[PDB]
């Protein structure tokens, strides 16, 4: 009559019969043992709900501590099983941070985690509005959480017709600021930038940070102009008036 897994060596705050069956559901053997160890260190102090699923993560709240203070966290984790051929691997190309001569293809998902981390560190070294990065383990990383009270922040299309009623050109105006920050200090460029995947409090954050390309990918520049279009088509919804020139200049400062 044995336990049928290690998940209750987990701090779960509220854990009724739901919460721990959605816990069961994502977590395998082995990124429970992560999450069990950045709880034994210090990092992880509970665990709380789903933030977002996904196919390649999944994003929960958890309280924790980070350089002797308590913090708000995400805590994303990397699906560990992966196919022969993901576009995040594609997303590594002429990354030179990471050689995959040193690497085996079974473990490319920590290296996806490590990269989002790592690009976390960039961008908020460049004065890009990212969540904080913490610290990463195996297919775990934990980051700034964004928002209060155990809500995430909304994202731009959460928002939508709201945004008239918050400076809605100001805010155009913050995530190009902020573009032209990752693209000329960051020196990265987001494959697919778009109201999904940016959040507003009081000023606008990116908030996936893996889905990145350095400027030695092939793509970058495309990705670079796709996610000009994708921010003008997404913001003259809401009557911004805006010129893609213009704005692809601004970010690159020709
Ligand atoms: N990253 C990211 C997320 C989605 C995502 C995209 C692409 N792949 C996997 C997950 C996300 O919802 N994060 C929630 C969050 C992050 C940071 C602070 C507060 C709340």
């Amino acid at each position: 009559k044995k336990i049928e897994s290690y998940l209750d060596k987990l701090r779960i705050k509220e854990k009724d019969g739901e919460e721990r069956k959605i816990y069961a559901e994502v977590l395998d053997g082995r990124t429970l043992k992560t999450l069990y160890k950045l709880s034994a260190k210090g990092y992880i102090t509970a665990m709380g709900g789903v933030i977002s699923t996904g196919k390649e993560a999944n994003v929960f709240y958890a309280d924790g501590v980070f350089d002797g203070k308590p913090v708000a966290m995400a805590v994303k984790i990397y699906r560990i099983e992966t196919s022969e051929f993901d576009k995040m691997d594609e997303y590594l190309y002429g990354d030179e941070r990471f050689d995959m001569r040193r690497i085996s293809p079974k473990e490319k998902v920590f290296i996806w985690t490590e990269k989002e981390f790592r690009n976390l560190e960039r961008a908020k070294e460049a004065g890009v509005s990212v969540p904080q990065p913490y610290t990463y383990m195996k297919n775990v990383l934990l980051m700034e959480f964004i928002g209060e009270d155990e809500l995430p922040a909304p994202t731009l299309v959460e928002l939508g017709r709201e945004l008239k009623e918050l400076d809605v050109e100001g805010i155009f105006n913050d995530v190009v600021e902020n573009v032209k920050r990752l693209y000329q200090e960051a020196e990265l460029v987001h494959a697919d930038l778009s109201e999904y995947n940016i959040m507003y409090i009081d000023k606008v954050y990116f908030i996936d940070m893996g889905q990145a390309v350095t400027l030695r990918h092939p793509m970058a520049e495309s990705y670079l102009e796709r996610d000009v279009r994708n921010i003008i088509r997404f913001f003259s919804k809401y009557g911004v008036k805006a010129d893609f020139e213009e704005m692809l200049k601004e970010v690159k400062g020709e």
